[PDB]
Parts: structure tokens; sequence; C-alpha cells
């Protein structure tokens, strides 16, 4: 509908896929090569589904602070024959709070989905289904079971992934340029 929703839709268009584990369907955003991200609840194994194609697992890890306290961001690297577009200049360098930022999905029970959520804030530390969690991004908007993985954006910056929601508030995990240095 507007510069938000334009940048949003192309990153879903170019840098998104959908993946299946054995705990769900996922949005699972392309970052550069053949890695990407995805909520560290989705247990990614040795093999995982991309667009329902048996795709092996190269390498994934689960990132944490230097607290040694859980982000909720897993790195995959897939056995694909095909790059990402490279939109490692969209990520911040740093922790922030944003205005006017968008939530947007993709499954099979949520295709081409666009939520604008508002104004996000740099809540921090998060109790997220029982495991303390930090660089949360919060939003007031009332997300629900199969949003996980959706990529919240703002105007030219990619800034977190969907993670969790308490009925009245969604939680992202920052993304960050510093977890994508090769
Ligand atoms: O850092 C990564 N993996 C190492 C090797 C073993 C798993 N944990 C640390 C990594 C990087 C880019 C994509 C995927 C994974």
């Amino acid at each position: 509908m507007g510069p938000g929703f334009d940048f949003a839709q192309a990153i879903m268009k170019k840098n998104t896929v959908i993946a299946r584990t054995e705990k769900g369907e996922f949005t699972m955003l392309g970052v550069y090569d053949r890695v990407a991200v995805i909520p560290t609840h989705a247990s990614v194994g040795e093999i995982i589904y991309i667009n329902d194609v048996e795709t092996r697992v190269l390498d994934a890890c689960a990132l944490r602070d230097l607290t040694d306290t859980n982000l909720e961001i897993t790195i995959v690297k897939l056995d694909r024959n095909q790059k990402f577009r490279d939109i490692r200049h969209f990520l911040p360098r740093c922790e922030d709070d944003y205005n006017d930022a968008v939530l947007s999905v993709h499954t099979s029970k949520f295709p081409n989905m666009y939520i604008p959520v508002g104004q996000v804030t740099n809540y921090g530390f998060l109790n997220l289904g029982g495991t303390p969690t930090h660089r949360i991004l919060m939003y007031n908007f009332p997300t629900r079971a199969g949003q996980c993985g959706g990529v919240v954006t703002t105007t030219g910056k990619v800034i977190g992934i969907h993670v969790g929601g308490n009925g009245a508030q969604g939680f992202a995990a920052m993304l960050l340029h510093s977890y994508f240095t090769d």
C-alpha cells in the first residue's frame, strides 16, 4: 500500500523460502549465498524441507550472546543449488528501536501476509516459553501461531525475525550485521 510494504514485498519475493521441520512450517529468511535464518525452536536437524524439497543441512548454529544467553536465532547453511540475493547491507549494525515496521509471513497457512505492526521497542530481556532470551524487539500486535520466522522490516532495513507473542504483543529476535560476517 506504501513504501514500507514495498520494501517488505521485495524481501519476501526474493529472500524467503518455506522451511518445514518436525516442529512445523516456518517463514525462513535467506541472507546471502546458501545461508538463512529460522527461530531456534524450529529444532533444525540434518535434513529440512525447503519449498517441499528434501534438503541436507550443511551446517547450523543456535546463536547465544556472550552472557551464554539464548538469542532464538539459528543460522542454517542449506545444500541448495541456488544462492540468495545478498541482503547483508540491509541489516542493522547495532541494537535499536524503530518506527513503522512491517511483519511479513509466507507459509501454506498464511501466504503473502503483511502486517503493519507500528512502533518497535528494543525490549531486551524476555522469558520466551520459559527460556531467558536477549535482544528481543516488541510490537503491539496480537500475533498468532504460524507467524514465527516472519520477517520484520522498516524501509531499507531487515531488523528481526518473529519468535513469539503473549496474545497482545509480538516479539522478534534482532538480526545484526555481525551475525553474518564470513
Ligand atoms: O558458524 C557456523 N557453524 C559453526 C560450525 C559448527 C556449527 N556451529 C558453529 C555457521 C555459519 C554459517 C552458516 C551455518 C553455520
